[PDB]
């Protein structure tokens, strides 16, 4: 297996444990369904909104649609407590095998970038809290494309700024959508399969499947 | 307020019940939240198909998407069982409303159109079942555009179509997306404030807000 010259790893999930944040909603709506469904909400509203020809960041559709899930729920917090719970997004520690996997991969002289739909300034937050900013190259925000993945143009924007091409640049992802895209944009792929994900069965089919960042560090190496 | 010259009608649940769809998969998953989940999945992937620059039949969307759902609930279904469940698409009644509503608006002598995301077939069959397929000059499927709702694109390709100007058209939606779409396209909106649907909070509060299809009729006259 021919090594990547560029990783791009998504952030949230892929890297970040949602775990406090996932646990602070679930508890606020009293089910284990809340957080995926106010989540996938939370992704299809990103797309409406670049499909409609605008751009929101993230956190603040995260609000909005925190809004909209918490009333199919039957709960109506009060902002104080929305805010409180969202907060959770800046607090979200690494996965326990990323550090390890990060550490292996940049000691093989690989260029480690992300690209997350976190605004830059939520991005530089979440890395630093979680300690994984020092692991990356550069670090891409969806705001410094204008348009949320799995839009071709994010990864493309990635490619031509590393100046590497897209058959030598593997994207590591723990989502369906985000291994399509990239898939679609030319890049090889890397899915990461973390709890409650699985991989999109029309064509969204990975060049390697692992357990953990580590276990993905392992079968490059 | 002003009469609209053409009223554009979102389908799967604007005017459809979903209860065939949403009880058979419910029960399947042994989770009340597994429809909701299920479907935002769906319309999620919907989008990400048209970012990235390709099309594919709703129907096969819902049954990969239903795929990765299930295992996310613990169930491992077979193919004949997802078939018999997804089946449900095909036999969806009108909501009671529907039927009174549309024929006040008809002999109104208002243009009456649906728009769906379901493929040409399945729309013709959907709407022959809930036997309100005779209320409707015409019928777009966003195979007839290439792209999935809410771009922009798909709701101006039915003015142009049908020779009425974006003011004097209304899209009728129980979809926040929807009227969020159809808003910035540049038609009049109303919302049917159906069962476990939100108005998305950013910038998507339609003109109308009504309970029924039938209000709707109502209150235009």
């Amino acid at each position: 297996v021919k090594k990547p010259e560029l990783l791009i790893f998504d952030v949230n999930e892929t890297l970040l444990d949602m775990g406090p944040l996932e646990n602070a909603i679930n508890e606020s709506l009293n089910s284990e369904h809340a957080f995926s469904l106010w989540f996938r909400t939370l992704l299809h509203y990103s797309l409406t909104e670049t499909l409609t020809g605008n751009y929101v960041d993230f956190g603040t559709i995260g609000k909005a649609t925190l809004k909209m899930t918490m009333r199919k729920f039957g709960k109506n917090l009060s902002e104080d407590r929305l805010d409180a719970i969202l907060g959770n997004i800046k607090k979200l520690p690494a996965h326990e095998d990323v550090k390890e996997g990060l550490k292996m991969l940049k000691e093989a002289q690989i260029k480690l970038v992300a690209l997350s739909n976190s605004n830059g300034k939520l991005l530089n937050a979440q890395l630093q809290f979680a300690g994984l900013a020092d692991y990356f190259d550069a670090i891409f925000s969806v705001e410094a494309v204008g348009r949320y993945k799995p839009e071709l143009a994010s990864y493309r924007a990635v490619l031509e700024t590393m100046k590497v091409p897209a058959e030598n640049t593997m994207m590591v992802a723990a989502n369906g959508w985000d291994i399509l895209g990239a898939k679609r944009a030319g890049l090889r792929t890397a899915f990461v399969a973390r709890e409650g994900h699985a991989i999109y069965p029309l064509d969204g089919t990975p060049e390697l499947e692992a357990k953990t960042v580590l276990e993905v560090a392992r079968t490059l190496l």
